[PDB]
């Protein structure tokens, strides 16, 4: 294991997030190919290609170990820029940023994840590097700094000119694998356009630390390590994005684009510790930090299968340490695991090591119970990271396959996604076969249905999707009575049930409450539990508009029997028939799903958000401002939340990000509830 | 991938081992190589793990059924060994045989289950196969016969000598997922330890048959057809265990194993018919053979729950063939059920079939009250596949939520008839009755790792009862309150008596009223009046059983006499004449079965006796000794415990209820004391 670094800052966790056809894979294999070629140079103890074929694969780059993760490019994107510390951004040359990178760029922004941009194919017509960094502005509202710039277009594409030190890195002509550079003065047709990206970027980094900003106001000249190291701080905040150009496929540009990741992205210890929860006690929160003295704490994020070991577990360590052969906890299930070899997987090798410590990645073998996002922990200080308590879905989905092969396929989606994503929830009427599928918005049931689509190929109806309302009484009714009275064939049924109905908070978090005050056995105690029953069925539907009835209390007060015609079935009857009375005449009401949503906008465009904030019934709680941007806090129904990331994109230029967590079930208003109303009878 | 109707090319197995052994690796290979290899630089998912898989090697379909969770549970292990016509036991080199190993040995003695041995991690440091083998007769009293002989040891594994075809069969260098294998000839080094071994696997071979015993004595060598159709049937009769070796991680002689599977594993036919009874006729016996012809019987031993179809019913089918759609019995419950939708699941797909059929196991879809053991059949010829058990719970354990927050159980799961759930009313008081104390344990565990429940747990608590042992005669009780509104009046004249009744019911209720003395309309209401005051005590308020009510005589006033008034008279009544008939408590008596190493058998004995047991029988079978005897299960507390440290754990106890016998009389006081003392 003394290939394993324990000097977590020469240790750099990253991947690569790109469109696909930008060159995520030929960048990827050429970053192998050059960091193996000069890798122990005369320091070795002692035609080729590179594939990947790992999910992480470690490196070294100038005595800095490179645990590169391949991101898909979901739910395992978001879990990926968890295991991400940070990601070089690969864009194409004669597209700029694209409709996909849009939403892997904002995902990372949620979790602050630092980026470095490769501007990739600027040997082909049509490439500019200059357009492209436009549409990160653009589209992506995102501080591009570049930190080179290209020498030549098109097929004149010989290298870079590099911004920080002023020289440029030229490879001319065709280029071989691995061929090095040569370092030149910066040409003289460049000259100008780089002073003025020199200046851009001096200024930015001048700005950030008062020092420098003496400095270099005063006319003095700011070192390189000064430089340097300015970006690294601002690029590790998110607060900059560097920006670097090159032609993977001609072997331009591979190895600053190494030294940029060396130099700008963050270590296991610039990142903020891992952050997650007990195994039970949800709110407690526990801290884990990148140190091996911290108690072991790792999420698994992908499950493979190995041409020569079989199943694979790959594990991303975020603090503490384990060795082969040792107990853990996976927390999430609750089962023990016994951790068995451990690999840290190499371009053309399997380097086995005898301990999993913090800030690296593994792959794991004797693990049974393990799944994507289970959390490994050590047995005795036991934490999960990612949250295993999720509401009730609050938007609903109804699906429909086309043909009797459309559904053996939407079974084995159904099953995948099951693995991925636990926070969805699927039902099957046999008649009529329609799959329900409930989400955590409408957003996350569009992926869902998207996926069955595309990856699995079903052909299906897909309904409209459907908010979950429920209802609920506002008023105590008191002393309601029901008696069910069936002669059915030969001997008759008999049940009389007087309740008292009346709305029911619930001090920690209860939906429904029965008591029974019944005396004198005027109802039979073995009669009692099936009023409850029937009651609680008759909630399932709803007394308005045929939502489920949430909230209630309701009150046994007296009743009748036949010893020969009373049943616990009669008393079930009663129970369900007398809810159905008392919830009509105690003001029946509709509850809408509330959720807290949260926009982080420049203040320049923070006046639009709040507008279409309010024109969505959105109750405004908060303008706080936090790293130079404004964060409105609010709380909007999701039944007006339709169409939000297009909406806010659109208003505020791609400059605004947002985050809707569920937050309460709340009375619609008046005019609202009779619109829902009438939609529901009709169907 | 089609379903096989020539049975004798299925093979209905399991994989039985202990914890480490390789179970999990060696399952993998197998659904690996009979996938690629008969009906890479790569790396994917299929996330599947179903109860039983299908698969296929060589033509011959192989139905794999995933090892009981709970090994200590004989109630899981049981029914397991019911569903596998045969087992593959997989064992570490290092160890030999392991405690957790034995203990399903010893259970698949008991139900005569076919083994085969597959000796793992021949490539770690420390592993032998010959030490294996020796402790599979040392510790296993197994007639251990080695088909297989190690090429190397540690590191230097690099495949098997086959004793049967003489020849080695090696995977050289780091073995890739499937890679065959290269057939050479017996090393030098190895030639002389083959041909001992050689020699021992023939004589076992020529003493089975007396046709091949002299060929074998006249110098005629026997052919491979003869030598595996002879190891074959004393595989099948238990006689032999074919012992084979291997590295499931380093992915050499797994296919070997896998043709021993077909070669020396029983298939459906090779197996005794299936033996049950008529519903609500132990006596009675039907056998039903395992040909389509015969009318329709699965046992019911997985259910669960699938992501998009619901719930899941995992069947074994013995005999006959039932359609999608078509209703068959559920004779344990009585109750009709209508098969869905039926499947046969892959490694890597759901494969829909058309019928159930015999010998094969499927995953229905549209069942509603079947239980895991349940037994389905064709409605005109009833049979039970399980043998009756006793309904009322004889533990019972208290949870109380949280140190309301923790009211998030409502486990209405259907959880199983064995567990009944009624309410003492303390804080909800949810009292749950199970069978056994580790049987409530599991259910406990459920509770917390599937609903992660934050709960007090009590302590176990033994579900006594109670019952008269003599006549009482002219009890007569007199109820009249006064209320304001309106008045009540009821009296009640009874002969209460002890009555255990050739139907075996608990209560029996006989009026010989003579004129109307009580009207008729108010007879039955004496009759719940009496029974619902049986659910509590006279003595310790323990239900109280065989008891018979003979109403006498009576009074009634027109106005004030209501229904409710002689339910009152009839419980009131009730509880009168039964502490006036010698009331006495019952204990629950338990039907004890210990399995035991040679070693430990006098210990066991000693204990039974000193918890108040009553030795019946000791039995040796195969090498260990079965010790049944009649325990009080109050006096049971905690013997998992005690064995498995007096045994060093390598023994195994069965507990199932036998009948109700009256407490000691110092007993009796412990009891009623608590209970007063409430
Ligand atoms: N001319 C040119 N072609 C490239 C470059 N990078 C990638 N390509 C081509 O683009 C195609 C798709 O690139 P690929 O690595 O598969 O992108 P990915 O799908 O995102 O992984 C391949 O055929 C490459 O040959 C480049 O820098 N210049
Ligand atoms: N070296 C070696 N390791 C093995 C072999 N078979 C299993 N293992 C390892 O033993 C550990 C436990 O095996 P496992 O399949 O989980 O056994 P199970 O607990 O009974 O299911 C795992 O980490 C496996 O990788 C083998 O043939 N050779």
């Amino acid at each position: 294991q003394k290939d394993v670094l324990t000097d977590l800052s020469r240790v750099r966790n990253f991947g690569i997030m790109a469109h696909i056809d930008a060159g995520k894979t030929t960048t990827t294999e050429r970053i192998l190919y050059y960091t193996g070629i000069n890798y122990k140079i005369g320091e070795v103890h002692d035609e080729r290609g590179i594939t990947i074929t790992s999910a992480a694969t470690t490196t070294f780059w100038k005595d800095n170990q490179l645990n590169i993760i391949d991101t898909p490019g979901t739910v395992e994107v978001e879990r990926n820029l968890r295991v991400l510390d940070g990601a070089v951004a690969v864009f194409d040359g004669k597209e700029g940023v694209e409709p996909q990178s849009e939403q892997v760029w904002r995902q990372a922004d949620k979790y602050d994840v630092p980026r470095i941009c490769f501007v990739n194919k600027m040997d082909k017509i049509g490439a500019d590097f200059y357009f492209s960094v436009r549409t990160m502005g653009e589209r992506l509202g995102a501080n591009a700094v570049p930190i080179q710039l290209p020498v030549g277009a098109e097929a004149d594409f010989e290298g870079v000119v590099d911004l920080v030190e002023m020289n440029a890195k030229v490879w001319r002509g065709e280029t071989k694998l691995g061929e090095t550079y040569d370092t030149v003065e910066i040409p003289a047709d460049l000259a100008e356009q780089a002073e003025e990206y020199r200046t851009k970027l001096l200024e930015v980094v001048a700005e950030s630390d008062e020092h420098l900003l003496e400095k270099y106001l005063g006319g003095e000249e700011l070192t390189v390590d000064e430089i340097k190291g300015a970006i690294r701080k601002l690029t590790i905040a998110s607060e900059i994005y560097p920006v670097l150009c090159g032609s993977a496929f001609k072997n331009k540009g591979v190895q600053p684009m190494l030294d940029a990741v060396v130099d700008y992205l963050p270590s296991p210890l610039d990142v903020p510790p891992a952050i997650g929860h007990a195994p039970a006690k949800e709110d407690e929160e526990v801290v884990r930090k990148a140190t091996t003295d911290e108690p072991f704490a790792a999420l698994a994020f992908k499950i493979a299968t190995h041409p020569f070991f079989g199943k694979l577990t790959y594990i991303r360590v975020y603090s503490g340490t384990v060795e082969s052969g040792s107990q853990v906890i996976n927390a999430t299930k609750g089962k023990k695991e016994r951790l068995g070899k451990l690999f840290q997987m190499h371009s053309n090798k399997e380097n086995p090591v005898d301990r999993a410590s913090a800030g690296h990645i593994y792959a794991v073998i004797g693990l049974k119970d393990t799944t994507t996002g289970d959390t490994l922990s050590d047995p005795n200080q036991q934490i999960v990271l990612e949250s295993m308590t999720f509401p009730d879905p609050v938007i609903e989905v109804a699906i429909e396959p086309k043909t009797k092969s459309d559904q053996e396929k939407l079974s084995l989606s159904i099953q995948k996604l099951a693995e991925e994503d636990p926070t969805f929830k699927v039902h099957l009427d046999s008649e009529t076969g329609q799959t329900v599928i409930g989400g955590m918005g409408e957003l996350h049931l569009d992926i869902l249905v998207d996926r069955m689509r595309r990856e699995f190929k079903v052909e299906a109806n897909v309904g409209k999707p459907q908010v979950a309302y429920k209802e609920t009484i506002k008023r105590l009714v008191q002393n309601v009575e029901y008696t069910h009275k069936k002669q059915t064939g030969g001997s008759g049924q008999f049940a009389k049930v007087i309740i008292n109905l009346e709305p029911f908070t619930g001090e920690e978090g209860a939906t429904y409450e029965f008591e029974s005050k019944v005396t004198g056995g005027r109802i039979p105690r073995e009669y009692i539990p099936s009023v409850d029953a029937g009651a609680q069925d008759a909630m399932q539907y709803g007394v308005l508009a045929g939502y489920p009835l949430v909230n209630l209390k309701v009150t046994l007060l007296d009743g009748a029997y036949h010893e020969v015609d009373s049943s616990e079935m009669a008393f079930k009857i009663a129970g369900s028939q007398v809810l159905k009375k008392a919830a009509a005449l105690a003001q029946p009401v509709i509850l809408e799903p509330i959720m807290a949503v949260e926009v982080t906008t420049p203040e320049d465009y923070m006046g639009d958000v709040i507008g279409d904030l309010n024109s969505r019934r959105g109750q405004i709680q908060a303008m706080e401002e936090r790293a130079g941007a404004r964060v409105v806090r609010a709380h909007v129904p999701l039944s007006e939340m339709f169409g939000y990331v297009g909406d806010l994109r659109s208003k505020t230029q791609g400059r605004a990000n947002y985050s809707m967590v569920f937050d309460s079930y709340s009375e619609v208003p008046a005019n609202v509830s009779k619109e829902i109303i009438a939609k529901a009878t009709g169907e």
